[PDB]
């Protein structure tokens, strides 16, 4: 009974993903012997927190904050400006579509409310949240933040958060955002950002992976490289190691076959491994999730069906993965 935060305290944070009911049962212990950051899965999302314009959701978030405190954890702030999840008030006025500036004195009042109620215990924001274009060749999706604020909104919104968030780090978060294409393109958006003074202080890195993903070991290095030579900081925001390739929807299995349960043991020694090594730059790992019992990959991408992506059995028990990662010495 090692403990994952505490064998990894000299490298960097290591976080869960939670809703309040993981706060009960195994989820609870698990989460307050391994974990030291939480990231609130989806109660900070824009229209979960903030669904009418006078009307926030404050209470499983304060749930959330109280139980990190109380446990000596910190979150996360997941997220605020992203193109999903944002309710159709901000973009309104009356029967037309708002103004550029009401949106953004929309956007700005959020984050102050926001920011200001968790900025004590929150150490990182997602401030952005998958802006780069993922489909075609123009850098940045299109977005209805993007339509009406401009291509200056992601500069916009971090020099908003800044004026909050009291000392947290600010991150772009992403998906992808290892491989190849989606790397050059991330690369040249921050670039142009930091060079026009934007207070970026890392980049997310989701890692939404799977077991079969041969380039995943060195296109994670060669991201963590070339976003560290931005003076960015790197951390790793939802990490979870699907059974499945992407376009793999088959619905069948009821557990995870032998060559799964060995490769993802080795998948997740192996990119532990590539964070330990680039410890330096990296300030927090984060799981989408404490145990195979409730995981989002569970419905995406195909609804209904089981994946087993995490350290925990879907009995809340350390896999294999979890004691090939907490295997090394300091």
């Amino acid at each position: 009974t090692v403990s994952l935060t505490e064998k990894y305290k000299e490298f960097f944070k290591i976080g869960a993903a939670v809703t309040v009911k993981d706060f009960e049962g195994i989820h609870g212990r698990i989460l307050t012997k391994h974990f030291n950051s939480l990231t609130p899965e989806n109660d900070m999302k824009f229209e979960r927190i903030h669904p009418k314009e006078d009307f926030y959701n404050f209470e499983a978030t304060d749930k959330i904050k109280d139980f990190a405190l109380k446990h000596n954890m910190q979150l996360r702030g997941h997220t605020l400006v992203w193109h999903n999840q944002t309710p159709e008030w901000v973009f309104r006025d009356n029967d037309k579509e708002a103004p550029k500036e009401l949106v953004i004195e929309r956007l700005r009042e959020h984050i102050k409310t926001i920011c200001t109620r968790y900025r004590d215990v929150v150490y990182s924001w997602d401030v952005v949240n998958e802006a780069v274009e993922d489909k075609t060749d123009v850098l940045l999706r299109d977005s209805k933040w993007r339509r009406i604020i401009g291509d200056d909104y992601i500069k916009i919104a971090f020099e908003i958060a800044k004026k909050y968030t009291g000392n947290g780090k600010l991150f772009y978060n992403d998906y992808n955002n290892e491989m190849p294409y989606k790397l050059e393109k991330t690369y040249k958006v921050l670039k142009s950002l930091l060079e026009e003074g934007t207070p970026i202080d890392g980049v997310g890195i989701q890692a939404h992976w799977n077991i079969w993903d041969k380039n995943l070991i060195d296109n994670l290095k060669r991201a963590i490289e070339t976003y560290a030579s931005l003076g960015l900081e790197i951390q790793i925001t939802e990490l979870d190691i699907s059974v499945f390739e992407f376009e793999d929807r088959r619905t069948d299995l009821l557990e995870p076959t032998e060559e799964m349960v060995e490769l993802q043991a080795k998948v997740y020694e192996d990119v532990f491994r590539v964070f330990r090594e680039y410890r330096d730059v990296i300030t927090s790992v984060t799981l989408w999730g404490i145990s195979d019992r409730h995981t989002w990959k569970d419905n995406f991408p195909v609804i209904g069906r089981k994946d087993w992506p995490l350290l925990f059995d879907i009995d809340g028990k350390p896999k294999k993965a979890f004691f090939r990662i907490i295997d090394f010495l300091e």
